[PDB]
């Protein structure tokens, strides 16, 4: 599925993420943006053979399993193929426990890179919440 914005800011809110950790709302919205441009079957290969997955970018190095990155963990307990599901909640409780890890957010490359120490409020703007 290809989210709108407001479409999947609404969603993210009923799942619990505004403000999850001190992340408002926007924080996520414009990371999903530049990791999948909201699109939830988004799959990027990494140079070290792990892929990540789904909306947020979930990668199979620690967080999912998809029986082909050798050495890695699955600490979110599923398969990397249910990241790719219309329905988020498995990203989001998944993205939960990244974001509780120790770095917060800068866990996620882009936000760092693209979103961190910009207005993500903007990314919010005009949506009925
Ligand atoms: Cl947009
Ligand atoms: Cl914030
Ligand atoms: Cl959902
Ligand atoms: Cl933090
Ligand atoms: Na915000
Ligand atoms: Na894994």
């Amino acid at each position: 599925k290809v989210f709108g914005r407001c479409e999947l800011a609404a969603a993210m809110k009923r799942h619990g993420l505004d403000n999850y950790r001190g992340y408002s709302l926007g924080n996520w919205v414009c990371a999903a943006k530049f990791e999948s441009n909201f699109n939830t079957q988004a799959t990027n290969r990494n140079t070290d053979g792990s892929t990540d997955y789904g909306i947020l970018q979930i990668n199979s190095r620690w967080w999912c399993n998809d029986g082909r990155t050798p050495g890695s963990r699955n600490l979110c307990n599923i398969p990397c193929s249910a990241l790719l599901s219309s329905d988020i909640t498995a990203s989001v409780n998944c993205a939960k426990k990244i974001v509780s890890d120790g770095n917060g957010m800068n866990a996620w490359v882009a936000w760092r890179n693209r979103c961190k120490g910009t207005d993500v409020q903007a990314w919010i703007r005009g949506c009925r919440l």
